């Protein structure tokens, strides 16, 4: 399995990489969410997918963009493609507006395990991570 590019996004205090991948099988990206001292969670995409990831992200953008000040998910989405399953979650909490997103198998065994497949974007990162998710895209297709 070879590494093709690896961008790294920065937002708030957290850090991100998305990383595009070769194997036999072909194209896919890995994007993690780091922690202290190793990767947190990370997602598994492959590079079609990446492109309607991509795209929800856009809603979210619009979505946030739109709220105004902060005085149950503000907006809640999920995808489905390969036997994988995304969901992607607006959220707020005392410290802010985030996008968590997790996840999970389908069916077979894991059937919802979502174990270090949880990120969680701060909303101010979320153009940021989409038009790097969006570079990669342009950069290696699929």
């Amino acid at each position: 399995t070879q590494e093709l590019a690896s961008k790294r996004v920065d937002i708030q205090n957290k850090r991100f990489y998305l990383d595009v991948k070769q194997n036999a099988k072909g194209r896919f990206l890995k994007i993690a969410e780091v922690g202290a001292g190793g990767n947190k969670s990370r997602l598994t995409l492959s590079m079609s997918v990446a492109v309607e990831f991509r795209d929800y992200l856009g809603d979210f953008i619009e979505h946030y963009a739109q709220l105004g000040p902060s005085q149950r998910a503000l907006k809640s989405e999920f995808l489905v493609r390969e036997n994988r399953k995304y969901y992607m979650d607006l959220k707020e909490n005392q410290r802010g507006r985030f996008l968590r997103i997790r996840q999970t198998v389908n069916r077979g065994p894991g059937l919802g395990s979502t174990q270090g497949q949880t990120i969680a974007l701060p909303a101010q990162g979320l153009i940021e991570f989409r038009d790097a998710l969006a570079k990669l895209i342009d950069d290696y297709g699929v």
